[PDB]
Parts: C-alpha cells; sequence; structure tokens
C-alpha cells in the first residue's frame, strides 16, 4: 500500500539542589529513598507538600519561598505529583508546571515521575492518569524547552530510584525515560510495519460518534459503500444536525439502513439507549473538539472541555460494550499530539494519549480495540487552528481523507493496537523540531538523521 509510508509506531531502546513536590505525605519511603539516592549525586534536597486538587495560583504560592531560595542557581523540580492514579493529578500536574513558569524563577528544569504509564515489557498495561501527563509532559518540552526538564516512570527500590536519579543528571537529553528491573528505557518512534493487501470489511451494525463531522461523513460514506448492514450516527444535534436528512437518504442508498441520534457522547442514558436498542458490531470513536491554547493559558476549564468528548465518549463506550459479544472492532481516533507532541494543544495531547490507553489496557485484556493517532486531515470539512497550523510549517502533509482511511482499513487488517499514521517531510520536521527542543524521540527515524546536523 502506498500508505505503508505514513505508518509509525512507540519502541523502547534500552539506553543539584532539588525540590521533590509531592501530594500531602505519599509515601514516607519514597520521599525518603529519593532525598538519599539524589544527594548521593551532589543533590541538595528539598521537599514540598502540593496536595492533588491544587490550582496553579495556589501552587505558584507554595513553591514560590523554594524557588527563589536559588536565585541564580537552577531548582530541579522532582514531581511525585504523577504517582497518584487520577485525571486530578493530572490537572494539578499542569498546574504546577503553570506555576512554576508563572514564579519566572530563571534557571528550573520540570520532571514529572510516573507509574505504570506506559508498558514497556509483556504483561503490563498503561494506565489512563499516567499515559495523559506524558502526552501533555511532550508540548511542555516544546512548548518551554528551557523549563521543561522530562518524564520518568518508575517500576513501583534501590537500583530502581538509582537509575531515575541518573535519568536527571543524565548527559544526554532523555527527557522521556522508563525504569525497570531490566535497566532504563528511551522512548522512540519507528517506521511501522506494512499493512499490505491487509484490510478491512464493515458487517452489521456500525456505530459512529461525531458522524456529522469532516471525518465522521467521509467514514461513514465508505462503510455504508462496502458493506455495512447498519450505521448508527451520533451527533450533538442529532438528525436536526446540518445536511442531516440529506446525508442520510444517500447513504440509506447505499442499501444500508441508517439513524442517527442526538448525544453529549459522554452522556451515559443517551449513549447506553443506543447500543442497547442497537447492538453493534463495530464502534468508531470520531467525536472530539478542536483544542488549541498555550500553557500559560490551559484554563482547568478548557482541559475539560476538551477530553470530554474523546476521553469521556471513548470511556463509556469501552462500558457499554462489556457484555456485548458481537462486538468485533472498537476503533479510537487519536491524534499525532497525544504521541510525538505540539505546542498549543496540551489538553488535546492528554486526551488522545487515553484513548491510545484505553487500547492497549483493552487489547491485554481480551477486548477488540485500534487506536490511530493521526495526522493532519485533508479535504473540504477539517477545520485547522493554531494546533494544525504548528504542524504543517514543522512538516506534516495534510493526508487525502480516501488515503487515510485506506490506511484505517489497512491498520484494521493488521490488527493493530496503536499506530501513527502520518503523512510527514522528515527533510523539514527533524531539523525544525530539533530547533524548538533537541532530543532522541524521532532518530530511529531514517529520513529524520539525515535531515539533522
Amino acid at each position: 500500500s502506498p500508505t505503508d509510508a505514513w505508518r509509525y509506531r512507540v519502541t523502547w531502546k534500552a539506553l543539584g539542589r532539588c525540590l521533590l513536590v509531592a501530594p500531602p505525605t505519599t509515601d514516607g519511603e519514597l520521599l525518603d529513598g529519593l532525598t538519599t539516592v539524589l544527594s548521593e549525586r551532589g543533590a541538595s534536597v528539598a521537599r514540598l507538600e502540593v496536595p492533588i486538587g491544587a490550582r496553579r495560583a495556589e501552587v505558584a504560592e507554595l513553591l514560590k519561598p523554594s524557588m527563589e531560595s536559588a536565585g541564580e542557581e537552577n531548582t530541579t523540580v522532582v514531581s511525585l505529583l504523577g504517582l497518584v492514579p487520577s485525571t486530578d493529578a493530572v490537572r494539578t500536574s499542569i498546574a504546577l508546571l503553570q506555576a512554576v513558569s508563572d514564579i519566572g524563577v530563571p534557571a528550573a528544569r520540570v520532571w514529572a515521575l510516573t507509574r505504570r504509564a506506559v508498558a514497556v515489557v509483556p504483561g503490563e498495561t498503561p494506565q489512563d492518569a499516567g499515559a495523559q501527563l506524558w502526552g501533555f509532559g511532550r508540548v511542555a518540552a516544546l512548548e518551554l524547552p528551557d523549563i521543561w526538564g522530562g518524564l520518568i516512570d518508575l517500576p513501583e527500590n534501590r537500583r530502581a530510584l538509582e537509575l531515575a536519579a541518573a535519568v536527571l543528571a543524565g548527559r544526554d537529553g532523555e527527557d522521556q525515560v522508563a525504569v525497570r528491573a531490566s535497566g532504563i528505557y528511551g522512548r522512540r518512534v519507528s517506521r511501522a510495519a506494512a499493512a499490505g493487501a491487509a484490510s478491512w470489511q464493515p458487517s452489521g451494525t456500525v456505530l459512529i460518534t461525531g458522524g456529522m463531522g469532516a471525518i465522521g461523513r467521509r467514514l461513514a460514506r465508505r462503510l455504508a459503500a462496502e458493506g455495512a448492514e447498519r450505521l448508527v450516527l451520533t451527533s450533538r444535534r442529532g438528525p436536526e444536525a446540518p445536511g442531516a436528512a440529506e446525508l442520510a437518504e444517500e447513504l440509506r442508498g447505499h442499501g444500508c439502513e441508517v439513524v442517527h441520534a442526538a448525544c453529549d457522547v459522554a452522556e451515559r442514558d443517551a449513549l447506553a439507549a443506543l447500543v442497547t436498542a442497537y447492538p453493534p458490531n463495530a464502534v468508531f470513536h470520531t467525536a472530539g473538539i478542536l483544542d488549541d491554547a498555550v500553557i500559560d493559558t490551559l484554563s482547568p476549564e478548557s482541559f475539560e472541555t476538551v477530553r470530554g468528548a474523546k476521553v469521556c465518549g471513548a470511556e463509556l463506550l469501552h462500558q457499554l460494550t462489556a457484555d456485548i459479544k458481537g462486538l468485533d472492532a472498537f476503533v479510537l481516533f487519536s491524534s499525532v499530539t497525544g504521541t510525538w507532541g505540539n505546542a498549543g494543544q496540551g489538553a488535546y495531547a492528554a486526551a488522545n494519549a487515553a484513548l491510545d490507553a484505553l487500547a492497549e489496557r483493552r487489547r491485554a485484556a481480551g477486548l477488540p480495540a485500534t487506536s490511530v493517532a493521526w495526522g493532519l486531515w485533508g479535504g473540504g470539512g477539517m477545520a485547522a487552528g493554531a494546533g494544525e497550523e504548528s504542524l504543517s510549517r514543522r512538516g506534516l502533509r495534510a493526508m487525502d481523507p480516501d488515503a487515510a482511511v485506506d490506511a484505517l482499513l489497512g491498520a484494521m487488517g493488521r490488527n493493530d493496537v496503536c499506530v501513527t499514521v502520518v503523512d510527514v517531510d522528515w527533510e523539514r520536521f527533524a531539523p525544525a523540531t530539533n530547533a524548538i527542543r533537541p532530543g532522541r524521540l524521532f532518530d530511529t527515524v531514517p529520513e529524520a538523521r539525515e535531515a539533522l546536523t
């Protein structure tokens, strides 16, 4: 397939005065353990307590006195807020970064520690809370290069904590490492295998969220035209949506039966009622909202508005289809923003990062699921903001709608769990992305290591 050159994936290549920030009495041991390991490396440790739920203004007040205590000296902030499995932790973690930027303390590195955030070895799966932070973390690197340090995933302690400290004082810009008994691993993006002649053919009832969106409509026409027996489309306005009636009529012309319903995607009753009346054999989650707000202006409300349709939607579909044995397809439309990173879209990257983890957790649990981290989408309909605008200049090209759909069907054939399908001019991305923030992330890409000097 001509789109096999767009397939990438995430693999794991086995590779001063600190301020440990942690939730109210998170664990006397850990704090005592880290202090020791860090100090034995020429570090002057000073712990701070920041409760989950704390907002930026509050966090700024708690950090203010310890950050300015270093003056010109660099303060390496080691955050343990991510060890708490909750979205509140992610919210408070974002707040911590925002606060550090606000205090404007010259010289500072923020490192976010997590656990089970990413699955590096067989058996372990990515838990939501941690996966979200890594997503946001990558956006921070690009938005605040001089402030953001990196992400380190702990085993969850002698050598483990030891390796962790090494990463902090590492010589290589490995701002995405996973510490395991086997050792430390650095996140890498490598071209994925080929899809070839592999493809997927629709049958039975197909549920499509965000069906009145640019992707939604396109997906529907293609499915209905290729064997779908029934399509169930959900949208914010429902059948009263623009051209809703017109679209459904053309879709039934393919022989496919079509039903349209309204929903907030995250509304329980509305989705449950729908899968009850029309048990799906395949689910396609394209719902979501355009996000473009830099970290300094990322409000808590915006973070919720962004994850609502995306995260909440997929999680509800995950639970409402626990007894549906006929379900043999669970497709989540992610974004490359949550796998590679992209400035101005921190809330969007956290959300998409979560769709991917859900895919991983589902499959490893014997449940069908596929998560594709899309790049820029070709064609009519597709609204672009500051975020798409940034990816564009960096070297991403708008994939052809139809080609993109083929890539989907191709990925679904291979039965992928997570894959990045993006069209990129590496001879323009590698150098650009490196000018903002240097790193080892894309070194595993041939065309990337080429433009690099």
